[PDB]
């Protein structure tokens, strides 16, 4: 499945998230 970019587009909804928790942690 050609997908490939499609995942940058959510894995970044993800990693921003996983990314975004920590500089902000407390």
């Amino acid at each position: 499945m050609p997908g490939t970019i499609k995942e940058n587009i959510i894995f970044g909804v993800s990693y921003d998230e996983y990314r975004y928790r920590s500089v902000i942690k407390a």
